[PDB]
């Protein structure tokens, strides 16, 4: 039996990937970049907030300076944490605290491999925290996602090999992360942005131990 489940947040616990979607869009648009919309924002999902930054200046091929990148960023970050600082346990997913209150009594470890530099202080806002083993910090890793570094050291941080754990995940940088960790990916949207050589679930009802159980057995 898989030992760990190794959790994504925005998107996957809770609906914040559309704040940052919404975050980001408004950074580009004020800098004169209109390319960000629900389309390439799939290419922003799961990655660092620098390199969404720098996925955004290069769709116009654009150049700031590097102070003028440091602003950048802390603007949209700024903006972001504003738009959630009224979240609440009523915005956790549908399935999402069944699942760990599950996996909880089955002595199976809860991990967060979140790039998000916010992570935990949404999982206080959602009173979350305490069904957590660990969090793996974004800024530890040498390397963020796509790479497997994360997903690699929530695995770690909580004893267990990522060969015998599953990452939930709503992003193709997030599943190829996942992938190349060892750890089984299961993702939450849609196969036409998360690929259709994985499970996918149509929304996070879907994650349910049973469910997890039998993809780990097949
Ligand atoms: O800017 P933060 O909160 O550190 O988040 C970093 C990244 O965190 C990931 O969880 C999100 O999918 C990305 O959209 C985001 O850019
Ligand atoms: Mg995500
Ligand atoms: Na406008």
């Amino acid at each position: 039996m898989f030992k760990a489940v190794l959790f994504d947040l925005d998107g996957v616990i809770t609906d914040t990937a559309e704040y940052h979607f919404r975050a980001w869009k408004a950074l580009a648009e004020e800098i004169g970049i209109n390319g960000v919309d629900r389309q390439f924002n799939e290419q922003l999902k799961g990655v660092s907030r620098e390199d969404s930054l720098q996925k955004i200046l290069d769709l116009a091929d654009k150049k700031v300076s590097a102070e003028e990148f440091k602003e950048l960023a802390k603007r949209k970050n700024d903006n972001y944490v504003k738009m959630i600082q009224d979240v609440s346990p009523a915005d956790v997913y549908p399935g999402i605290l069944q699942l760990l209150k599950d996996l909880r009594s089955n002595k199976i470890k809860i991990a967060l491999a979140s790039a998000s530099k916010n992570g935990p202080f949404l999982l206080e806002r959602m009173n979350l925290t305490g069904y957590f083993d660990a969090i793996a910090d974004p800024a530890e890793v040498a390397a963020s996602k796509a790479a497997p570094d994360i997903f690699i050291a929530a695995a770690h941080a909580v004893g267990v090999a990522p060969s015998e754990s599953i990452g939930l995940e709503d992003s193709q940088a997030g599943i190829q992360a996942i992938k190349d960790s060892g750890a089984l990916p299961i993702g939450v949207g849609r196969p036409e942005d998360l690929g259709d050589d994985i499970v996918i679930v149509p929304d996070t009802s879907h994650y349910t131990l049973e469910f997890l159980k039998e993809v780990w057995l097949q």
